[PDB]
């Protein structure tokens, strides 16, 4: 019965990269057949990728919960650049915070992009507020990697509010049809400004369900100071000029995470 109890226990115990890989195989779905770094399995309701070296399974990461003329192999490239974003995402401690689709390749005439569901609320701001700030902080750190939601906010007049969700643990992001956006490099003045507001999108979220209020209490416009920044201050972010953010901060025309806040006056103060 000790004896009972220390059977069960044991095979709980038993590592979890193991049961996923006895699941089942989806891979053909999303990778071609003579790809070997990476397989995808449902195990328990659950999608996982794993990434595989010489046969062995070496890390997975779970990815989403069950219920225009480009080649197969165009798609399955940018498969293998989201699951690398997946595990980046998991090394950084953040990926938990984002839902990522990928695209289904399995039959070559109806290749689409499958964005995963899930079974959670609309934020709050009273109640959720330390998730909310988690969760800017997370965007904040993905943007400043180079990558930005496609649909959450834009610009600093774009807002996308349906697109953050909360479970009862976290705050996440959903609905990223064909992934993160990146700098690719093009240079018209409409893929130059993208670039900015992908890197201070976590920004334009916080000040959205966080405006800040003038000394008669009414909201700030705060979209007009900064867009006029960026017009003096081309092909520069606000999230890369720490200072400049700081003193917009300080003089009331933005809102920041407090613990942002706090990080950025504590690095200064030792630098």
């Amino acid at each position: 019965s000790m004896l009972k109890y220390s059977t069960n226990m044991l095979e709980l115990a038993m590592p979890k990269i193991n049961k996923i890989v006895n699941g089942t195989d989806l891979t053909p779905h999303y990778l071609s057949e003579p790809n070997k770094e990476f397989k995808i399995y449902r195990y328990n309701n659950e999608v996982y990728a794993v990434r595989f070296e010489n046969d062995e399974p070496m890390d997975y990461v779970l990815m989403w919960k069950s219920h225009g003329r480009h080649p197969r192999e165009f798609y399955e490239e940018i498969n293998l650049h989201i699951i690398e974003q997946q595990f980046f995402l998991k090394y950084h401690g953040i990926q938990e915070h984002f839902v990522l689709g990928l695209w289904n390749i399995k039959n070559e005439e109806n290749v689409y992009f499958y964005m995963p569901k899930i079974n959670a609320i609309p934020i709050n701001k009273k109640i959720d507020q330390p998730k909310i700030e988690e969760f800017v902080l997370a965007l904040k750190e993905l943007n400043d990697a180079g990558y930005w939601h496609p649909d959450l906010a834009n610009n600093p007049y774009h807002i996308s509010p349906q697109n953050l969700i909360a479970t009862e643990e976290m705050v996440k992001t959903i609905d990223l049809d064909g992934g993160f956006r990146y700098d690719k490099g093009r240079v018209d003045e409409l893929s130059r400004k993208s670039l900015v507001y992908g890197k201070d999108q976590w920004l334009y979220v916080y000040n959205f369900i966080y405006p800040p209020t003038d000394e008669e209490d009414h909201r700030i416009d705060w979209r007009v100071p900064i867009e006029k920044w960026y017009e003096n201050n081309r092909d520069e972010s606000l999230s890369d000029n720490p200072h400049t953010l700081l003193r917009f901060y300080h003089e009331g025309l933005i809102s920041l995470p407090k613990k942002l806040a706090h990080d950025l006056h504590e690095t200064i103060l030792e630098e």
